[PDB]
């Protein structure tokens, strides 16, 4: 029987440095094991408890100080967490460094977790191998036997013997290798610096390069050779990105080496390992002229995102798992704060924006759970890794971040950085580094821990009576008993009122009620600037028409982001009820005057879930005079739209979001213009451009039609790039035809001309609209058993075609489908996080139709 029953490893023994030795095969997916751990007792313990799976162990062990003569123990196992034992020949004596080795057999993985495999085809014919790893969280032990947590750290010596053609790659250097007899090469890497079991890396397969000499460091992309062509601006990016890490966090980053890969895979690990970026070859990939905005947005974010990860994770690495949410929650905050002082032009806050509204009303659900509290177990461990959890925290930071100064913030970190680096730490750590703040401690941060340890966030309720600021706080709850909910809540408001003079000021709020004093008496207040602040603010009745009014005046004495922050809190409190439908809709009657994309986009997001909403139920009529209206609103700047790529991103993304907007709903001369330019482009075998600002609308209009149907779809499986084919696969499933709407379904679930990855969109899509709005739900459930086969109960797809096929739901009725099928297999399944909230947002709508289909009818 085995010597240890906790699932945490002992503080027994701790790890010095791993020595790696490895033969993976590609060809016939099996591997070569040798693993030498320079190990150090901290107190007497009979056996060595540490991580292995997956390993069949051929001979294995123990040394001791005192002799380079080594003798045989043997192991002892325990697969229900991963561990073995090694029974040692004799006692462990606090103090010393004991050497100990291990040979093992061991499959490459064929899922694409651990160190996995995979093949695919060249451009001029060919069968590739290829193998890589993805050790996040628990994966690294089934590579190799190690101590597998992040709190004990070590340094790595790396080899891997690989065929002359390939090309190996790992997190340090390569150092030397080395010709062996049959034809095979010996890759040797550089001992690493001291990085945590997890973060350890490395590569085999046909690649190129692509590099640069940032100072000292050299940064490379690698690629499949094909079209090493596109990597161009990812390595430009890696490069200023990397001397924008730099400077502000004041360190530098340690190794002599950086490099990124673009995995030619779909199903590809893309992880965070120090100097050995990965990536789904599709999100690396880059090209001036034929790509959009959104995916240079989206390619610029990634790099930004795992380059603060270096810094952030693994130089200061978690105590443990619960903690997770603190970096990606940095290196989330990270990626939108680096872009908006280099690439200023992306206009990143706006997707940043976007994303904090889209984080609060799922975080204002019951569903939720707050950020911080003990793990135990690993469906504990995954359960930490949704991004809820991550942009929840990249928001506190935002708001810390501008309550103390941008500088106070910078030492702060840049002291947190200092004090702990290549070592473990928990999530107070962070707040201490911070508690020297001011010239040495003017207030705590016992302020963040509010927000760490509770679900939801604060309803700020403001009133103003002549002299005042009256602020009070509760939870934002979406109805039908605690209060020990109370926030420590920074609060920006900025104001107007002697001679058109903006006074803005910051005041914390940390009790049930305050009250903050303004100088001047204004005419308007607007409080949490920019949104800073990670809560909603609802105001008294003359408060509220206060700001519509002095929007429909000039509405540029706000910022973009302000009057967007208004639109999203008026549309989601007059959900909640405490707001009439009907002065949400004063408030975007100032829209009429608007150009920042920000604010429109937000506003046609809230138009359109309630037309959406509407839609569903029998409502059509209502629904389509509630579209133009808002069309009238924006009817200036649709018209004024040109059918182009011109432009600043801002500017762009406006000018798609507007454009399918009017397209989507048949409005103006908007759909011909585009129904045109969709006959030239299909004319010409496709060979022509199309400006990407306006191909994913053109495609949807044309596939609107037999011809065009059949046409895009000979394109989808032919054409190679993967970023328009995801704006006609869209297309294809924004028809009307309800065979065809069910066809890619039920082929997509079978893999046919269409890999089962994208199912979940096409089902998102197809169920969003009318007529296949009922057809997605029923093959949601009429394929339930194959869809909890190929995407595992909990996992982030299962969760979307829930999500996606049932949210639009509004009846009661309905309500009772949804949970009658459910309960209706398992009850396991049945309690499911993503069911039951889906089944929260169902009555929730019934609520919000409770509330608010009201009277519709006597306006609208
Ligand atoms: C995996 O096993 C195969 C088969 O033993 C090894 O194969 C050879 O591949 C090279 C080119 O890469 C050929 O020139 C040889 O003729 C192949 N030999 C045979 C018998 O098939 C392969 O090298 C092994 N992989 C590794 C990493 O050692
Ligand atoms: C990546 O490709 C580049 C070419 O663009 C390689 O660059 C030179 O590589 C040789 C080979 O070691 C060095 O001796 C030169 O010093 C490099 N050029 C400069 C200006 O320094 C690069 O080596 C390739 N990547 C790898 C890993 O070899
Ligand atoms: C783990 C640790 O040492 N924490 C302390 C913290 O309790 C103290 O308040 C702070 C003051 O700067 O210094 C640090
Ligand atoms: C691995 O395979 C089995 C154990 O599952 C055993 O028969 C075989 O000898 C093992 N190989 C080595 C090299 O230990
Ligand atoms: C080896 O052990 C001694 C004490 O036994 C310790 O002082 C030393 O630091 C250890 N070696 C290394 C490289 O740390
Ligand atoms: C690899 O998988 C096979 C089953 O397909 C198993 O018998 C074998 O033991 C595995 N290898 C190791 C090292 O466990
Ligand atoms: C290059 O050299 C060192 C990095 O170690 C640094 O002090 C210096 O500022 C760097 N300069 C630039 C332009 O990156
Ligand atoms: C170092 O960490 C300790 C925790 O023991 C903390 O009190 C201290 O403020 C830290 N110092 C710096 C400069 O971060
Ligand atoms: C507000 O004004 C009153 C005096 O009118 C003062 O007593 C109170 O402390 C002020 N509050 C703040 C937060 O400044
Ligand atoms: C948008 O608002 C008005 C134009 O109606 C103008 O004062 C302002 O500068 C405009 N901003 C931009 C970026 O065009
Ligand atoms: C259109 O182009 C594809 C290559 O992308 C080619 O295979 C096909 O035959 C072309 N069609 C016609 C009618 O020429
Ligand atoms: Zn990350």
């Amino acid at each position: 029987l085995f010597p240890w029953a906790q699932i945490r490893l002992p503080t027994a023994v701790v790890p010095l440095r791993y020595e790696l030795s490895l033969h993976p095969n590609l060809t016939s997916m099996t591997f070569r094991g040798s693993v030498t751990i320079s190990v150090q007792a901290l107190q007497v313990t009979w056996n060595i408890i540490l991580h292995s799976t997956g390993h069949n162990i051929s001979r294995v062990t123990f040394m001791s100080a005192v002799s380079s003569q080594e003798k045989q123990a043997e192991i002892l196992e325990y697969a229900y967490h991963g561990q073995i034992a090694i029974v040692a020949p004799e006692a462990l004596l606090a103090g010393h460094n004991y050497t100990l080795k291990i040979e093992y057999s061991a499959n490459i993985s064929s899922s694409y977790y651990g160190f996995y495999g995979f093949s695919y085809t060249d451009e001029s014919n060919e069968k590739k191998y290829f193998a890589a790893t993805q050790f996040e969280p628990l994966a690294a032990r089934s590579a190799f036997p190690c101590f597998d947590e992040p709190a004990f750290k070590a340094t790595f010596i790396i080899k891997i013997i690989r065929d002359e053609q390939y090309t190996a790659l790992s997190n340090m250097p390569k150092k030397s290798s080395v010709v062996l007899d049959d034809g095979l090469v010996q890759d040797e890497f550089s001992e690493s610096v001291k990085m945590s079991t997890y973060l350890v890396a490395f590569i085999v397969g046909e690649m190129k390069n692509l590099s640069q000499d940032v100072n000292g460091t050299l940064v490379s992309i690698y690629a499949v050779p094909e079209k090493i062509g596109q990597v161009h601006y990812a390595l430009e990016t890696t490069v200023k990105l990397l001397e924008f890490f730099q400077n502000y966090f004041e360190i530098q980053y340690p190794l002599k080496k950086l490099d990124l890969v673009a995995i030619p895979d779909f199903e590809a690990g893309a992880m965070e390992n120090w100097g050995l970026l990965t990536f789904r070859e599709e999100t690396l990939l880059y090209d001036s002229n034929t790509s959009s905005m959104a995916d240079r947005k989206l390619v610029t974010k990634i790099i930004a995102h795992e380059l603060a990860h270096q810094w952030f994770g693994n130089l200061v690495t978690m105590k443990w798992w619960n903690d997770l949410w603190l970096n990606e929650g940095f290196a989330t905050f990270m990626e939108y704060f680096s872009l908006e002082k280099i690439f200023k032009e992306l206009s990143s806050y706006e997707d940043f924006l976007d994303a904090r509204f889209k984080t609060m009303k799922k975080d204002s659900l019951n569903s939720s759970h707050p950020i911080s509290s003990s793990v135990q177990s690993s469906e504990q461990i995954e359960e930490m890794f949704d991004s809820l959890s991550y942009f929840k925290g990249s928001s506190l930071l935002l708001m810390l971040k501008t309550y103390l100064s941008e500088d106070v913030f910078q030492h702060a970190v840049v002291l947190y950085l200092h004090n702990h680096s290549y070592a473990s730490i928990q999530s107070d750590d962070l707040w201490d580094s911070f508690n020297e703040v001011t010239n040495q401690t003017l207030d705590v941060k016992r302020m963040m821990k509010t927000w760490t340890l509770q679900k939801g966030f604060p309803l700020v309720t403001v009133q103003k009576k002549g002299k005042e600021l009256f602020i009070q706080q509760e939870r934002f709850f979406l109805n039908m008993s605690d209060t020990s909910y109370l926030w420590h809540i920074p609060l920006s408001y900025v104001t107007e009122g002697r001679n058109y003079s903006k006074y803005q000021s910051v005041s914390l709020l940390d009790k049930k009620s305050g009250v903050i004093n303004l100088t001047e008496e204004v005419l308007w207040v607007k409080v949490n600037i920019n949104m800073n602040g990670y809560y909603i603010v609802h105001y008294a009745d003359d408060d509220w028409e206060a700001l519509i009014h002095q929007l429909k005046i000039n509405p540029y004495v706000l910022s973009d982001k302000d009057r967007a922050n208004l639109i999203n809190n008026i549309f989601e409190l007059a959900g909640l009820g405490k707001v009439p439908l009907k002065r949400a809709f004063d408030l975007i009657n100032y829209l009429g005057n608007e150009n920042h994309t920000a604010p429109i986009t937000e506003a046609l997001f809230q138009t359109d879930l309630i037309y959406n909403l509407l839609e569903k139920l029998g409502y059509m009529d209502l629904a389509s005079r509630l579209v133009t209206r808002v069309f009238k609103l924006l009817q200036n700047q649709i018209q004024q739209q040109t059918w182009t790529d011109e432009g600043t991103p801002s500017m762009r993304e406006l000018r798609s979001a507007l454009l399918e907007f009017a397209c989507t709903h048949n409005l103006g001369n908007c759909s011909t213009t585009a129904m045109k330019l969709f006959d030239d482009w299909m004319a010409s075998n496709g060979t022509q451009s199309l400006p990407t600002d306006v191909m994913t609308t053109v495609f949807k209009v044309g596939a609107k039609t037999d011809k065009g149907w059949s046409f895009l779809l000979g394109k989808y499986i032919s054409i190679g790039s993967e970023a328009e084919k995801n704006k006609i696969l869209e297309a294809l499933a924004s028809s009307e035809d309800v065979r065809k709407l069910y066809w890619l379904m039920k082929s997509s679930l079978n893999g046919d001309n269409f890999r089962t990855q994208k199912l979940s969109f096409i089902i998102r899509t197809v169920g969003r609209h009318f007529p296949g709005h009922l057809l997605a739900w029923d093959f949601v459930k009429e394929n339930w058993n194959k869809l909890v086969q190929k995407f595992p109960l909990g996992s982030y797809t299962i969760q979307n075609i829930v999500a996606g096929s049932t949210y639009l739901f509004s009846t009661k009725t309905h309500l009772s489908e949804v949970q009658a099928f459910f309960e209706n297999q398992s009850e396991a399944t049945f309690r499911l996080r993503c069911v039951q909230e889906a089944l929260e947002v169902i009555q929730l709508n019934i609520q919000w139709m409770e509330k608010n289909l009201k009277s519709l009818t006597w306006w609208l």
